[PDB]
């Protein structure tokens, strides 16, 4: 009745959305070369533990060629299991059965390339059918992938992702989750390249490791707002149970009918199972993931990088505004300015001025991203979060993620534990 407290109830999707400053972050899975999931973190931490200094900590990856593959035929194999093993971790425990709105990031690629070895058309579609066709290794039978609109992202830099989900988000209020596969190796970069380069010079090919070589890095990362599928806990006593009762898909009503007209929306399309909410319930949220902050380290007037003192000033500056939302403030940094670089020059007297806490001499507090994992590549700021969502969970604590690839530009990531002060029981992060 229409004046009454059940019309009062919503039986519809949300209809707008208030400016987002968080995403929660749903599901991590990640490949790193030899390294899976929380063996990640792990090896970081066990780094820590044999150098307090964390310039002195060195990389992870194993240089015994006993203990990663040297074999050109193996180490392409070893990408393609790479590649399934990051979806599968990330997505066995996640909704089936739901399409799942899917971005794919790679790094950068000029279409207009002379001799690439791959014509655009043929790239195009390798990209777009990547992650669904992974459900296969993956074992992922009944999970299912929707490509998002302008949703392949070839970017060496890829870190704008994130605040381009927030406004996705906020643009549809029905949408719950989105995940992001970010891909990353040799074999990317291979695939990618003009016969006018050659392979070994992007460190492919039978041999030992050779510095330089972007390590293969695969991060699945599902971020969402769980509270827009309430809604649907209205819909769900009426769906019928399948008769296997672990299958989520939605198959009709039962006899009785629900008292209002279910509506899709894009994102929608069906009603939800119980089956179903109860694959959403049970995926605790491991992290927020706050709306990055991004500012620029050049004149606009001349176009060059900031002076020192600036350039400090304006670090210190986004630190501020990034971690002032943070509760606690950061335990940790994670960043990365790639191969060649010596961020702490800047970071030291930035976060200095901002008045941080952080001790970025102290292993326990400073991670390089390329210094300890080698060049991620595209994956570096998946990584980073990736990290920052496992030591947080597993710690109840704060972190930054701060890509700084871009010599204009520097990017910064908050990620808080929803449940500060208090660690989980259970690890999560195993293979």
């Amino acid at each position: 009745p229409r004046g009454s407290h059940m019309s009062a109830d919503a039986y519809h999707a949300p209809k707008t959305s208030p400016r987002l400053e968080t995403l929660d972050v749903l599901s991590i899975g990640m490949s790193l070369d030899v390294f899976r999931q929380g063996q990640v973190w792990k090896a970081l931490q066990e780094q820590n533990a044999v150098q307090a200094e964390a310039l002195h900590v060195g990389s992870i990856l194993p240089m015994d060629p006993k203990k990663y593959p040297t074999s050109a035929d193996d180490k392409d194999m070893a990408y393609e299991k790479r590649q399934a093993d990051a979806l599968e971790l990330g997505l066995k425990n996640f909704l089936e059965k739901w399409p799942i709105p899917t971005v794919t990031v790679v790094r950068s690629w000029d279409p207009s390339t002379p001799n690439l070895r791959f014509t655009p058309e043929e790239t195009r579609e390798s990209l777009s059918v990547k992650v669904n066709d992974l459900r296969v290794p993956a074992g992922l039978h009944w999970h299912r992938i929707a490509n998002l609109q302008d949703g392949i992202i070839c970017n060496d830099t890829p870190e704008g992702v994130l605040e381009a989900l927030f406004s996705l988000f906020e643009r549809n209020p029905d949408l719950p989750a989105v995940l992001v596969y970010a891909n990353e190796g040799f074999n990317m970069a291979g695939s990618l390249s003009s016969r006018d380069v050659p392979l070994k010079s992007l460190g492919g090919g039978s041999g030992p490791r050779v510095p330089g070589t972007l390590t293969d890095t695969m991060v699945a990362l599902i971020v969402g707002r769980p509270e827009r599928v309430d809604w649907l806990r209205q819909f769900a006593p009426y769906t019928k149970v399948n008769e296997n009762r672990i299958d989520p898909e939605f198959r009709g009503w039962g006899w009785r009918k629900p008292p209002v007209e279910f509506r899709p929306t894009p994102f929608i399309p069906q009603p939800w199972t119980e089956r179903a909410l109860e694959q959403w319930d049970a995926l605790p949220v491991l992290a927020r993931l706050h709306r990055p902050v991004s500012v620029p380290l050049t004149r606009p007037d001349t176009g060059e990088r900031l002076k020192r003192e600036a350039l400090t000033a304006q670090l210190a500056a986004a630190w501020k505004t990034a971690s002032a939302g943070l509760r606690p403030a950061p335990a940790r940094l994670f960043y990365d300015g790639g191969l060649n670089a010596t961020p702490l020059a800047e970071l030291t007297p930035a976060l200095g001025a901002a008045q941080s806490s952080l001790d970025l001499l102290d292993s326990r507090e400073s991670y390089d991203l390329t210094q300890r994992l080698g060049d991620t590549g595209a994956a570096s700021p998946f990584v980073g979060i990736a990290l920052a969502t496992m030591a947080s969970y597993l710690n109840g604590d704060s972190s930054m993620v701060m890509p700084l690839r871009r010599k204009d530009q520097a990017t910064l990531i908050g990620i808080s534990s929803p449940t500060p002060g208090k660690k989980p029981a259970h690890d999560p992060f195993g293979v």
